C-alpha cells in the first residue's frame, strides 16, 4: 500500500548530465548521440541578462568557444546552433550511455520527473506537474539551469522539460527541448507573471480514487452531481472545469472502486464548501493535485 | 527556490537490482560484486509464511534451487548463507556495475531513498523517513519485496533498508543489509503492532527553517520558550523530545536565517495548540517531518 509522489528512475538521464561553459558562465547540458542540449542564456555575461540580442551574441562565439565538461574533458565541439532559447552543440563522440529517448511537449496537468543538476552532477530527483499557468513549482537554485524533466514510460525517456528560469514568485519557468518556452515567458531578467493557479480537477479526482484504493473513506459522501452542477462550485475555487475525457480517463479508477466519476465529483464537492475539518486523505490536509490518473493506476497496481 | 520531498538519483542502485526466484517465490535481490541480498522469505511457500521453520527450510534447498536472472539468467549461486533474516547468494560474476556502496544501520529521524522495484525493475523512487516506531510510510505492492533504501552522500550508496512486509496498519517494515529488523518486527504473516508513531521535532523544526529560506514566514513568532517547556507541549502531541544534539545540528538553519532554535520551538509550540489556522507552509496543511536538518541544508544550498 502506501502512496507517496515518486519519481521515475533517474540512471538513464544521470548518464546524459553535462557541465557547460561559454565564458565563466557554467550550467547543465543534456548529452544525446553527438548533440549537447543547453539553455541558450550560456552565452550572456551578468550584464547582457537584461535584454539581450541572443543571435548577436553568438555571431562573437564560435565552435571553440563552448566547453562541455562532461565527466573529464573530452568533447570536441564539431557544431553549434540556436533552435529557440536552446543551444545544440555537435560535438565529436555520440555518448555511450545514450538511452532510447525521444523530445515531447507534454500539456497542462501531466506530470514528470525532475533530475536537479548543479555543475553537470545529479542531485536530486522529485516529481512535477506542468501548470496550467506553465510554470512548475519546482526546487531549484542557483545553476539548476539546463537541468531536465522526463517521462520515462515504456522504456523510453520522454524529455519534456529543460529548466531555464526562477521567477519573482519563486516558480519555475523552461521550455521544451526543442527550445520554446512552456507558457508566454521570455530568458530575460524582466518581470514576468505567471496567471492564476488552477488546480487541477482530474488530477485531485484521481488522487481521490487512490485514497479509497489505500483505506481513507471518509470523505464519501451519500450525494452525487452533475458535471454542470460540479463545475459552477469547481469554478469559485479556481479549479480546471472537468471535460468528459477527464471522466473517461479516470474509468479504470471509477472500475477499481466502483464509485462513479460524478459521484467522486461530488465528495469534491462538499470537500471544496465545507473544507476538510482537520482529517487527513492520505497524510495530507489539503487536495493534491500533482498526481494523474496514470500515476495513479500505475503506483496501485 | 522551492522545498520538495527529493530523493537521491537512483542510477547507481538501479544497476544493482536483479529478479531472484526460489520454487515460484519470485522477490527482487541487490547484486553487489559477487553476491546477490534478498529476503530469506524466497525459499517459502505459500502455507509455510504462517510460522517458518527457514533453517529447516534451507536444508531442503540447495545452490542451484535459488535462480538469479539479472536482465538474463547468467547468474551461477557458487554458495548461499542465511544471515539473520537475508540469504547471500555467492555467485560467479561480479557486478560490473558495483558502485562504491556500505550498509548501514540508520536511526529514527534519518531519512533515506526507496527505489521500489517488481520483478527485478526499478519502478519509481522516493524519499521516506524511518519512524520511531521503527516503521516506514512508504509505497509498497506485492512484491516490493527485495527492494532497498539507500542514502547517496559522498559518490558512496549507503544500503540502510531492505522491504520485506506490509503491516496491517499499511505501514512498512524492513531490515537492514545484516538482515535484521528495524523495530521489533518479525518475517511472519502474524499480526504485528507498531506503537505510537511519535513526530520527529527535530526535523520539523528544520522544514520550519526550510520555509522561512522560501519566503514564508507567517508562523513567525514574537514569543520565545525553554527546552523543558516546549517538551511538555511535545509530550502531548506525542513529538519526540528535544536534545541539545537536536539544538546542535540545527546550528547552520539558525545561522542561516538568523532565529535562535528555541524561538522556532516557541513557533512550533503556538503552532501545535492554535493550530495553522487555514495557512499552509510550504505548500502542507500539516507540519512535516520526514526533512532531516542535513537533508534541508543540502536542499537549500
Amino acid at each position: 500500500s502506501g502512496f507517496r509522489k515518486m519519481a521515475f528512475p533517474s540512471g538513464k538521464v544521470e548518464g546524459c548530465m553535462v557541465q557547460v561553459t561559454c565564458g565563466t558562465t557554467t550550467l547543465n547540458g543534456l548529452w544525446l548521440d553527438d548533440v549537447v542540449y543547453c539553455p541558450r542564456h550560456v552565452i550572456c555575461t551578468s550584464e547582457d541578462m537584461l535584454n539581450p540580442n541572443y543571435e548577436d551574441l553568438l555571431i562573437r562565439k564560435s565552435n571553440h568557444n563552448f566547453l562541455v565538461q562532461a565527466g573529464n574533458v573530452q568533447l570536441r565541439v564539431i557544431g553549434h546552433s540556436m533552435q529557440n532559447c536552446v543551444l545544440k552543440l555537435k560535438v565529436d563522440t555520440a555518448n555511450p550511455k545514450t538511452p532510447k529517448y525521444k523530445f515531447v511537449r507534454i500539456q497542462p496537468g501531466q506530470t514528470f520527473s525532475v533530475l536537479a543538476c548543479y555543475n553537470g552532477s545529479p542531485s536530486g530527483v522529485y516529481q512535477c506537474a506542468m501548470r496550467p499557468n506553465f510554470t512548475i513549482k519546482g526546487s531549484f537554485l542557483n545553476g539548476s539551469c539546463g537541468s531536465v524533466g522526463f517521462n520515462i514510460d515504456y522504456d523510453c525517456v520522454s524529455f519534456c522539460y529543460m529548466h531555464h528560469m526562477e521567477l519573482p514568485t519563486g516558480v519555475h519557468a523552461g521550455t521544451d527541448l526543442e527550445g520554446n518556452f512552456y507558457g508566454p515567458f521570455v530568458d530575460r531578467q524582466t518581470a514576468q507573471a505567471a496567471g492564476t493557479d488552477t488546480t487541477i480537477t482530474v488530477n485531485v479526482l484521481a488522487w481521490l480514487y487512490a485514497a479509497v484504493i489505500n483505506g481513507d473513506r471518509w470523505f464519501l459522501n451519500r450525494f452525487t452531481t452533475t458535471l454542470n452542477d460540479f463545475n459552477l462550485v469547481a469554478m469559485k475555487y479556481n479549479y480546471e472545469p472537468l471535460t468528459q475525457d477527464h471522466v473517461d480517463i479516470l474509468g479504470p479508477l471509477s472500475a477499481q472502486t466502483g464509485i462513479a466519476v460524478l459521484d467522486m465529483c461530488a465528495s469534491l464537492k462538499e470537500l471544496l464548501q465545507n473544507g476538510m475539518n482537520g482529517r487527513t486523505i492520505l497524510g495530507s490536509a489539503l487536495l493534491e493535485d500533482e498526481f494523474t490518473p496514470f500515476d495513479v493506476v500505475r503506483q496501485c497496481s
